[PDB]
């Protein structure tokens, strides 16, 4: 009898596949011919684009260890090569073909194929991705489209890198949505760059929900009177957030676009610009759009009928080329029979950590929970060492699933609690994920065993990445000492967004929210930082015309577009001209925390930031129930 098999080969199934390996368990892969995606986009040339994600998020800790030396945005030719590296690897283990049903019993399953070819196996793992409406778009894109209008009605990373390769057409770009939540994928912090994975500091939850919730909710919810944030300028670009019923901040459900703010992209690529471009290296700051009207932000109930092929925004009826509906995501699952005969329904709130389903015997779901932030590769490191665990450890498997009903109701009611099911259900903030599993595996740290100052920055303070759990105990990783080594030397032990929860820990709501915005440059969408790029976004349009060989005409002017404009911006053109402490206060917290280091927090002595220190021996919400 086969103890496992996984079905679907890709990204999600190489950390699973590298662990049963290790332990010598039996397994077989059985992953379609076709292959992804990413097989689309390589044959027809168009790993032409970058990740919205870092690479200490976005590949494994055992490559990290061999190839970290800095923090970077890798290109879709990296992450592809990477992906193909390891099929290289297990090709021999991997039977091509498509599994089209599965018939679970209660101590094996029967897995039939396209061929016809059926195989029995005790665990099953399915890695088999999502169908993505927007993957047609993305992989036979036209760039012929030249001063056409396209209406969206959904803004996702996808939408946004369809504009990035639009816009330098002097393609009109029209947003008809109920608002987005957008984020600088980099950020400086007193002349540094750091990735917006690397300031999220989660384990400040197990301080209190309230305290967390002000560190991170205020660039997100419209929490700030600052006239220079996004959402003050351009109020349409804020979403209806009625249905959020969880202390748990940010909540599961919310979906965020990461972008290059024009002024880091310019801090990269300025100096060798057409070469960044032809690597996938794309400006894609939706800010900057909006700022030059590129884009517009429509109301979500605008006219448009779709038989004319028309939208009517002012007195202007605006003749458009496309509207693109909304990327919606659904699992790949083939169908599952519950004891061979019961259709097993799909929700992610009905599995534990979007990875053990009720009803069903030893089948686990492996790439099926989305990060809020970062890259996939944390969600799915933690979530293979889980499933390993699980399958290879019976002690482990009888502990989770005793109370497995309970489990997921304790989880329902923290992060989710009585709100309706939604499409995003699956979409956690990274660092409570890795976190959550890592408390069940074991593998996490305890804060009550932190000795010095420097101990408190690594629980609190660096990033809840998957290594983060694999330096020690029962998954370590050799080589992650040194990772942490140089991740730490490279960001100052993470002290600066330590010192972030010091300086907000006696404010409030409202007082929190301004603070965050009393900096030079803001972290995120701040629209003092776009005038000044003007002249360099004109070198960067024709910079990219070169690469893709395109020719157009500026001498062309669509007037229509330029009235449509007008409109869209007139909060923005009464609000942006009010304009003219955070940046101070991090500064000496720093200068503090870099001195007091490898100090003793028992030693620390009866200003009030010393008290609060010690207390993050003992936090007060460290309670999950869920485990
Ligand atoms: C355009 C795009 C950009 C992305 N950018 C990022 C990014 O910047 N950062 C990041 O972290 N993540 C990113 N992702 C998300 C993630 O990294 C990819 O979705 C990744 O491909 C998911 O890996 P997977 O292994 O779960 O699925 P896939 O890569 O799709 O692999 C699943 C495999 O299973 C096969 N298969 C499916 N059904 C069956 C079946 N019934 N039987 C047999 N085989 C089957 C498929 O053919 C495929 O070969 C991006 C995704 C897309 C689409
Ligand atoms: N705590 C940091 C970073 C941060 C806030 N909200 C976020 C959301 C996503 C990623 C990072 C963040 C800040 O106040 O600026
Ligand atoms: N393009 C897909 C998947 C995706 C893009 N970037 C990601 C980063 C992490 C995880 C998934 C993704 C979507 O947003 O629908």
């Amino acid at each position: 009898m086969l103890e496992v098999c996984i079905i679907g080969f890709g990204f999600s199934a190489i950390p699973l596949v590298r662990e049963l390996a290790r332990t010598q368990t039996e397994f077989q892969i059985i992953s379609a011919e076709s292959g992804s995606v990413w097989d689309r986009l390589s044959e027809s040339g168009r790993l032409d684009f970058s990740l919205v994600s870092s690479f200490q998020t976005s590949f494994y800790s055992f490559d990290l260890v061999r190839d970290y030396e800095k923090d970077y945005y890798p290109t879709a030719k990296q992450f592809y090569e990477m992906h193909e590296r390891w099929r290289s690897v297990y090709e021999e283990k991997i039977i091509r073909d498509f599994v089209t049903k599965i018939e679970n019993f209660k101590d094996y399953s029967l897995i039939s194929t396209r061929s016809g070819k059926t195989y029995e196996a005790k665990h099953v793992v399915l890695a088999t991705g999502f169908d993505r409406l927007m993957n047609t778009f993305l992989s036979n894109f036209d760039n012929h489209v030249s001063n056409k209008t396209f209406v969206f009605d959904t803004m996702g990373d996808s939408a946004n890198l369809l504009i990035a390769k639009l816009i330098p057409n002097n393609n009109k770009i029209i947003l008809r949505t109920n608002g987005f939540t957008a984020f600088d994928q980099e950020v400086q912090v007193l002349g540094k760059p750091f990735t917006l994975d690397q300031l999220e500091s989660p384990n400040f939850r197990y301080v209190s929900s309230e305290l967390y919730d002000r560190l991170m909710m205020s660039p997100i919810y419209p929490r700030t009177v600052n006239p220079a944030v996004s959402y003050n300028q351009f109020p349409l670009i804020r979403r209806d957030f009625s249905w959020v019923d969880s202390k748990s901040s940010p909540p599961n459900g919310l979906i965020a676009i990461k972008y290059w703010p024009i002024d880091q992209y310019y801090y990269h690529f300025n100096d060798d610009l057409e070469n960044y471009i032809s690597k996938g290296y794309l400006l894609n700051d939706i800010a900057m759009w909006l700022h030059t009207g590129k884009v517009i932000l429509v109301p979500s109930d605008t006219p448009i009928n779709f038989d004319k092929k028309t939208i009517t925004y002012a007195g202007i009826e605006r003749s458009f080329h496309q509207y693109v509906k909304g990327d919606a995501e659904q699992p790949r699952l083939p169908t599952i029979l519950i004891n061979g005969e019961t259709p097993f329904e799909y929700l992610y709130r009905d599995t534990f950590m979007g990875v053990i389903p009720q009803r069903l015997n030893n089948i686990y779901f492996l790439g099926y929970t989305r990060p809020f932030t970062g890259g996939l590769a944390n969600i799915t490191e933690m979530q293979s060492l889980f499933i390993h665990k699980l399958i290879t450890q019976p002690q482990f498997h009888q502990k989770i699933h005793q109370n497995l009903s309970k489990r997921i109701t304790a989880y329902n009611q923290h992060y989710y609690g009585a709100a309706k099911p939604r499409k995003h259900d699956h979409t956690v903030p990274f660092g409570f994920y890795t976190e959550d599993i890592a408390r069940l595996i074991g593998i996490h740290y305890q804060p009550n065993e932190c000795r010095s100052v420097r101990d408190l920055l690594f629980y609190y303070a660096f990033p809840n990445n998957a290594f983060k759990y694999r330096l020690k105990g029962e998954y370590a990783v050799d080589g992650v000492d040194e990772l942490i080594q140089k991740v730490n030397d490279k960001h100052d032990h993470y002290a600066q967004v330590f010192v972030q929860a010091l300086s907000i820990r006696n404010m409030n709501s409202d007082e929190a929210a301004e603070w965050d915005h009393s900096a030079r440059r803001f972290a995120f969408n701040d629209m003092r930082h776009k005038e000044g790029y003007r002249a360099f976004l004109d070198t960067y349009l024709k910079a990219y015309r070169q690469v893709e060989n395109i020719s157009v005409d500026d001498t062309v002017v669509d007037e229509e577009w330029n009235f449509m404009v007008k409109e869209a911006c007139q909060v923005r053109d009464k609000v942006a001209p009010n304009i003219e402490s955070k940046d101070e206060d991090v500064n000496k917290g720093i200068r503090l925390i870099l001195s007091i280091l490898d100090s003793d927090i028992s030693s620390l002595p009866d200003a009030q930031s010393i008290e609060f220190i010690r207390r993050l021996l003992q936090p007060k919400n460290y309670e999950l129930l869920f485990i």
